């Protein structure tokens, strides 16, 4: 009853390890170096049921061979949360697209060779970037669901860095499904994809906040630090708390009904205005020091773009998600506690 | 006199090498790998006036020690065009900001250590990203010039990946001027920064087009492959032809008047509509197959944002720049001829 979590030091991944250990699973994780592996096992307080392997570069196809060669008979569940450790914008194909695809193909081929009969479930951390149409998010008449796929092609997505990045998520998820479709009679596992939107919420450990804020929580951090007259960035998307994302990964491998499914983990829509309203209303230390904008004109009070219909995902997952106030509260409070501002 | 060109296989740098050889300089370049080094020397016809050294990682502070130790007495000009390879958007400080700064400090420390009395001129390839205020580029009432610096701070630029990247360019260039200020008595060299906008134009060699289009020319390529009913991306900026950027690097070290200067190399403003108009007007093979948009509504006919005042740079450089028609024509024609469409 052992579970392998790749890139276990990640924002989402640390919460996954946390939940797994609280549910009395044995957990094996990967990090890019011995130091990082040690830091994490120490952070969890040398739990006997938690062990780490070192996997320095997941962009290589043989990266996960040793772990499955050494522990393959013992691993029942694989939660592949790790993404290629770095990328660049020139030669998108060689430096972003190909590594993204191999980053998924490698671990699956490791399973096929050293654990074709023991691994029962694989959950892939995907993204809403593999689902949506970036140019059509603002179209109120449209609806996107679990069956929606990013329309960008291998060639067309290379237009600019942002499109290329979202394209890499599509082709990464596609390679997973393709591997299983073709190797179904050669592997025992079933596959599920978890597709988060913008991920907010507290870091698993308080020390992390200084270095390890993800892209979404960085947006909150910057808002907290803007002057009263500073401009408000224009952003629209779904939001989800990191703990709900972590919980969804467990439900993804635990339930029969999540087999072969893409699960969009999103609670509702937001804009930066919605985040600003919460910051102002909930944090006396910030009130008067940050921008105010136009209170109550964000997506928590209005329909501002395409409908994200993840009712299937919600039904399948079977647990209620944290709202924006709660996730921003926890995110902001943790940063303010790290800054000693209380 | 022997001119050192870091990252000599880059889009701009290949043109710099071409120009230098034509003016009968001896050239030493660097590339991240032996393969790339050998590919470049081959492409230039195994010209014995041109040699290549391997420098895998420019952010390691001893990166360039070997080249300047063995060639320091001979190297009189340094054209630092290389930027860190790879980046990451979660830990922007560790994976983007610090490497950018060290990618500049390293080579300058190498020069101080091994070529303090011989290197006479250093030219840094910086960027208009170090000059502009991204949020104010919109505002017609505002002007940016050679004395303008990106207002983003080390903390504030970390708000998002685009801002972080732009911030990294600021801090890289800042480190260069600071190094010279603090070491003026211990080094001989004078410093010049070249700061390009969006760089369009033909690759030095035709075979490259398949893999090696930079971010800006990738925009042109993507426009050439849109259907008549596709929507056009919304983008505003300055433009410059790659050959003019390359020439400017030579002028930047050849002239006395460019000592201690930041030179913004930009001809005029553009939007994607201006690019579309050129593609439709000059290429029968594209017209009727790509969007038309709203012809003549672009930045070549209208004022659509802040004024880029580089009159000082243009005067100091002393040569006229190619216009948008010219640079897009050459970009598209090379792609079309590579696609056998002519």
């Amino acid at each position: 009853m052992s579970v392998f979590v790749s890139g276990a030091n990640g924002f989402i991944a640390q919460h996954i390890v946390d939940l797994l250990l609280k549910e009395d699973y044995k957990v094996i994780g990967s990090a890019r170096s011995q130091e990082k592996a040690e830091n994490l096992t120490e952070a969890f307080g040398n739990n006997p049921k938690f062990s780490m392997e070192v996997v320095p570069d997941i962009s290589k196809l043989d990266a996960f061979d040793h772990v499955f060669q050494k522990h393959g008979k013992d691993i029942k569940i694989v939660l592949h949360t790790a993404s290629p450790f770095c990328f660049d914008i020139t030669d998108s194909e060689r430096d972003l697209l190909i590594p993204a695809v191999n980053g998924v193909k490698g671990i699956l081929h490791s399973i096929k060779k050293y654990a074709a009969d023991s691994v029962e479930r694989v959950v892939l951390t995907s993204s809403y970037a593999a689902v949506f149409d970036m140019a059509k998010e603002n179209d109120k008449s449209l609806t996107f669901n679990e069956e929606s796929w990013n329309p960008a092609t291998w060639e067309s997505c290379q237009s600019d860095p942002v499109n290329a990045y979202c394209g890499s998520k599509k082709f990464a998820e596609k390679a997973a499904w393709e591997f299983l479709e073709e190797n179904r009679d050669s592997v025992k596992f079933e596959l599920t994809a978890v597709n988060p939107v913008y991920v907010f919420g507290p870091q698993m450990f308080d020390k992390d906040v200084k270095k390890h804020l993800n892209t979404s929580c960085e947006l909150v951090n910057s808002l907290m630090h803007l002057s009263p007259e500073d401009k408000i960035p224009e952003l629209f998307g779904g939001y989800i708390d990191v703990r709900d994302v972590a919980k969804a990964h467990l439900v993804a491998f635990q339930k029969r009904e999540t087999i072969g499914q893409r699960l969009i983990v999103s609670e509702a829509r937001f804009t930066m205005q919605d985040v600003l309203d919460i910051l102002n209303e909930d944090f006396p230390v910030l009130k008067g020091n940050i921008p105010v904008g136009k209170p109550g004109s964000g997506a928590t009070h209005n329909t501002l773009g395409a409908t994200l219909d993840n009712k299937k995902s919600k039904k399948l997952l079977g647990f209620k998600f944290r709202n924006l106030k709660e996730t921003i509260d926890d995110t902001a409070s943790q940063i303010l506690k790290f800054e000693g501002r209380i």
